[PDB]
């Protein structure tokens, strides 16, 4: 359904793009969003879909908006408006200056230092899961590796039982790619229903897990409140269950279709870290936004207080003005430009954990299964939303070409 066009929006800027079900989705989700960068499309357009909102389509505008938090606020960062209004995670729903004090605490539980505490476990789990699949000559990558690898690592860090994964994963997905059975607000309340008692129990009897550290932490010298701890832990759950999980499938799908790129990383393994960055650019998948704090003229367009604007962190990397031959994957790309981990004061705090999970996967998978392909007659389907993903990824290979080491 298309919402009525607001009085200040001119017709020539209307482009009815649906972020939850794009028209050209069959060609690939990244390709689907790239239609917003064709020759006849303005830098900033308005879509009547999902309640009506603006969409920045070029890296220059996306970076400018993320830097100017005075005009573009994180208080209501999700579309539709109902979801953005209910959204209250910390630090993501706050603007500086209040936002800043919470970043240090989050860094304590998912930052670089922590990646060092789980180094061995991450390595062990990756090798373990891959060796188990190797002799099978086939797998359903999404459920056999993409989900269990990053998710089990997060549950370990948070001190939560793996048997709770099905419930938590379902709730997290309703906040990014809703199936219609739950609103954002209902999904968020169910997540908080889960966390509330756990936070109280760990504030009474502290442990060394991520939830215990957040719940008993301090914010710029003063005790964190139960409510603040809940709002921060909810965000961590989403990041642990619906970020790397999706990205890994986009990357493996590409490697399955490009033997040449697989051979490159096999012959020259020192290029894996660079390959990670290039894949993060080409298969970017996050797209959230901001809300206007007042009337404001932006790049010749009149914006009104209350208007929502989607800043596809995904679009910066595919912008031909930022990267030549954007759809082409080149591991030797000199200057890989992108905003896959955000831009400005809210730069991703989990990027170190994410990069380690991606690099370990690339190295340990190609070491054991260098040659693989998409299953016979399979047509890979993608899904779009706040975070985009892959519905299923059936893979096959000849065990005779594999290595058990
Ligand atoms: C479990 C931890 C996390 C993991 C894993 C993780 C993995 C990834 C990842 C992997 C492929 C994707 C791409 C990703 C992308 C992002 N991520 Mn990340 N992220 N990520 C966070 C935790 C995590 N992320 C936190 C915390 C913030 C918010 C910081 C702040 O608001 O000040 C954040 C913020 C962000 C933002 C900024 C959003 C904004 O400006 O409103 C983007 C984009
Ligand atoms: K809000």
């Amino acid at each position: 359904n298309l919402a009525p066009l607001p009085p200040h929006v001119p017709e020539h800027l209307v482009f009815d793009f649906d972020m939850y079900n794009p028209s050209n989705l069959s060609a690939g989700v990244q390709e689907a969003w790239a239609v917003l960068q064709e020759s006849n499309v303005p830098d900033l357009v308005w879509t009547r879909c999902n309640g009506g909102h603006w969409i920045a389509t070029r890296g220059q505008l996306i970076r400018e908006a993320y830097e100017d938090y005075r005009h573009f606020s994180s208080e209501c960062p999700f579309i539709p408006r109902e979801a953005g209004e209910a959204y209250d995670f910390i630090p993501t729903s706050m603007d500086p200056p209040e936002q800043r004090q919470f970043r240090a605490l989050a860094n304590q539980v998912v930052g670089m230092p922590v990646v060092d505490k789980l180094e061995n476990r991450i390595q062990e789990l990756a090798c373990s899961l891959i060796e188990s699949l190797r002799p099978q000559g086939q797998c359903n990558f999404t459920e056999d590796y993409a989900e269990p690898f990053p998710i089990r690592i997060f549950m370990l860090l948070a001190g939560l039982p793996e048997e709770d994964i099905p419930h938590l994963k379902y709730l997290t997905d309703q906040m990014t790619r809703p199936d219609g059975s739950m609103t954002f607000a209902e999904a968020k309340e169910a997540l908080y229903d889960y966390l509330i008692p756990i936070i109280e129990q760990r504030r009474q009897k502290p442990g060394t897990d991520a939830i215990s550290i957040v719940a008993n932490g301090q914010v710029n010298g003063r005790p964190i409140t139960s409510d603040e701890a809940k709002r921060m832990c909810g965000l961590l759950l989403v990041g642990g269950l619906d970020t790397v999980v999706n990205f890994l499938s986009f990357s493996m799908e590409f490697l399955a279709k490009s033997p040449e790129h697989r051979q490159e990383l096999i012959e020259r393994p020192e290029r894996i870290p660079a390959a990670c960055e290039e894949l993060l650019r080409r298969f970017s998948l996050v797209a959230d936004g901001r809300i206007l704090t007042s009337d404001y003229e932006f790049h010749g367009v009149q914006l009104k207080k209350g208007d929502q604007i989607l800043l596809p962190q995904m679009l910066s990397g595919l912008d031909e003005r930022e990267n030549a031959c954007p759809m082409h994957v080149d591991f030797s790309r000199q200057k890989v430009s992108h905003t896959t981990f955000g831009h400005g004061s809210h730069l991703c705090l989990g990027q170190h954990l994410a990069r380690r999970e991606i690099i370990v996967t690339l190295k340990e998978w190609l070491t054991r299964i260098p040659d693989f392909s998409i299953a016979p007659g399979a047509q890979i389907q993608h899904k779009s939303g706040i975070v985009s993903g892959v519905q299923a990824l059936p893979l096959v290979w000849d065990p005779a070409t594999t290595k058990a080491v």
